[PDB]
């Protein structure tokens, strides 16, 4: 991206996934600047993607390096940097 927007993809969400969820954690990795997630319109659950805003590519960048591959909520997730 090569932006400041420190926007990360997360793939293979959980289903428990959510905005609030994803924020959280990765809130706790570093600063979120905002949270989106997809999920089924009907069952309102996660569909294994989705994407999360940092507030500078250095927070997305810590939150890849402490969840890339890591469980979340119980389930291994891949954070690929959009910016960074």
């Amino acid at each position: 991206m090569s932006s400041e927007e420190g926007k990360l993809f997360v793939g293979g969400l959980n289903f428990n996934t959510d905005e609030q969820a994803l924020e959280d954690h990765f809130s706790s990795f570093g600063p979120i600047s905002e949270v989106v997630v997809v999920k089924d319109r009907e069952t309102q659950r996660s569909r294994g993607f989705g994407f999360i805003t940092f507030t500078n590519p250095e927070h997305a960048s810590v939150a890849m390096r402490a969840m890339n591959g890591e469980s979340l909520d119980g389930r291994q997730i891949r954070v690929d940097h959009a910016g960074k």
